[PDB]
RNA sequence: CUCGGGGGGGCCGGGCCACCCCUCCCACGGCGCGACCGCUGGGGCGGACUGUCCAGUGCGCCCCGGGCGGGUCGCGCCGUC
């Protein structure tokens, strides 16, 4: 009788992000520096 | 002027360049300023993340400032057998 499909009407939404974006080069680079400082700092503390 | 023959100056108008002053546009080069593009420390808000010391790193919007680079445009001055 009626096989036509009425598409679901789209509704605008508030911008929401549900997953992390990529870390930048600076963030990745600074992370290694913090890890290096943390390692040496722990070594000095132990001695 | 020289022995009819021979040698010269010419005839009067216009514009132009030299001389002395200003003056329009264009081209090229330089200097300075300005506008916009435009390369690139500080502050505020929001948010995401990192570090085996509380510290640190991007991102979104806004407000400034410096170093000083180029381009487009517009001026002002200088130079050009």
């Amino acid at each position: 009788e009626n096989p036509v499909y009425e598409k679901k009407p789209k509704r605008e939404v508030k911008k929401k992000r549900w997953n992390r974006p990529k870390m930048s080069l600076a963030q990745k680079k600074d992370r290694v520096a913090q890890k290096k400082a943390s390692f040496l700092r722990a070594q000095e503390r132990a001695a």
